């Protein structure tokens, strides 16, 4: 009965994807950001200028105080609060209710977004990166332990204001085309994967493949951009600049600061290259690739002035904590987080990104020797 979960995600460009949830008795409705890059379930539980609503523990007869504080520092943004448990349900999800850990956010810094429509975050990664430590059971672990929901979920994140699906407990075959290609989960903490090759417009970047995974590579729906280790970022930007050199862009555009605009419908997509990321496969010396179009890594942004042009931000930025395959990478792919089999699947999404002469793709098999050497230790 996955049809009930199709289209259960909404969001705004650059502001994440959220799902509707309820917490407590009587149920309090809240919109919750879907984040495969963290492992804490947390909701606003005190007034805040950007919160339309929040969790009111005093009104829930099933709330239980854990008498323990918590804080989570992300790559950007952080919050602190009080731990507790309560009953939680997902209206457009499985027909179950579970008692889960909940962090009641009392203070936050650059976490909530002005006018975003979500009030909390659902960390879907593993206990090893939960705060305050790995003894705080994450939501999805509680769900699997307390119900018959199979130990996997899938994400169909769609571009253009945005929507998608989080299929809890399985794979919905109407949401993708072609074959699913799987890459091993290297270690159950983040959803960590191994990138074994990078090509831009079919040209190999020719770096030590360890550089691609320094110090890790993760699949993270809570991060907007494709984030790349310093050395990889420099090579990729150098290649993307060259391919698009027939037009001049401010240096702040390549840093993700300034936006670029063009007359509505005249965006020169053809001058921006496709990026191919090769992932470690399931059998010996085998990989597969996902191909990323510029319509993914040129994120559309509301024209702050006169909505007469098409304006974009460069959605590839530099990282000092490894590669992050963020939302703009996941968009247009159907991504299966197969926890039960320790693998992540990719297929072309039913809401795939369109170009006139090019198409996003998931292609295999490829032969790749010595893939284990690509993981950083
Ligand atoms: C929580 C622990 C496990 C942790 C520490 C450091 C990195 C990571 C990796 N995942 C980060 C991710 O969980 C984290 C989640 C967000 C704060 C959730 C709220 C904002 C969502 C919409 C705007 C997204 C802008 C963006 O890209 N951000 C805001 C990056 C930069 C980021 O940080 N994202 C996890």
């Amino acid at each position: 009965s996955f049809v009930e979960m199709v289209d259960n995600l909404r969001g705004k460009s650059g502001q994440g994807y959220y799902v509707e949830m309820t917490v407590g008795s009587p149920p309090q409705t809240l919109n919750i950001l879907v984040d495969t890059g963290s492992s804490n379930f947390a909701v606003g539980a005190a007034p805040h200028p950007f919160l339309h609503r929040y969790y009111q523990r005093q009104l829930s007869s099933t709330y239980r105080d854990l008498r323990k504080g918590v804080y989570v520092p992300y790559t950007q943004g952080k919050w602190e609060g009080e731990l507790g448990t309560d009953l939680v349900s997902i209206p457009h999800g499985p027909n179950v209710t579970v008692r889960a850990n909940i962090a009641a956010i009392t203070e936050s810094d650059k976490f909530f977004i002005n006018g975003s429509n979500w009030e909390g975050i659902l960390g879907l990664a593993y206990a090893e990166i939960a705060r305050p430590d790995d003894s705080l059971e994450p939501f999805f672990d509680s769900l699997v332990k307390q119900t018959h929901v199979p130990n996997l979920f899938s994400l169909q994140l769609c571009g253009a204001s945005v929507g998608g699906s989080m299929i809890i407990g399985g794979i919905d075959h109407s949401l993708y085309t072609g074959s699913l290609w799987y890459t091993p989960i290297r270690r159950e903490w983040y959803y960590e994967v191994i990138i074994v090759r990078v090509e831009i417009n079919g040209q190999d970047l020719k770096m030590d493949c360890k550089e691609y995974n320094y110090d890790k590579s993760i699949v993270d729906s809570g991060t907007t951009n494709l984030r790349l280790p310093k050395k990889v970022f420099e090579a990729a930007v150098k290649s993307i600049k060259a391919a698009s050199s027939t037009e001049k862009f401010p240096d702040g555009f390549w840093l993700g600061e300034q936006l670029v605009c063009w007359q509505a419908g005249t965006t020169p997509w053809n001058i921006f290259p496709v990026i191919s990321l090769y992932l470690m496969g399931e059998v010996t010396n085998q990989s597969f690739r996902i191909t990323i179009l510029p319509q993914q890594y040129l994120r559309p942004v509301e024209d702050v002035a006169t909505s007469q042009d098409d304006c974009y931000k460069f959605a590839i930025s530099q990282s000092s904590t490894g590669t992050v395959m963020g939302a703009v990478i996941m968009e247009g792919f159907y991504v299966v987080f197969d926890r039960a089999r320790k693998r992540i699947g990719f297929a072309v999404s039913a809401c795939h990104v369109h170009d006139e002469f090019r198409t996003a793709a998931v292609e295999g098999p490829f032969v790749t020797l010595d893939m284990e050497d690509c993981g950083y230790n």
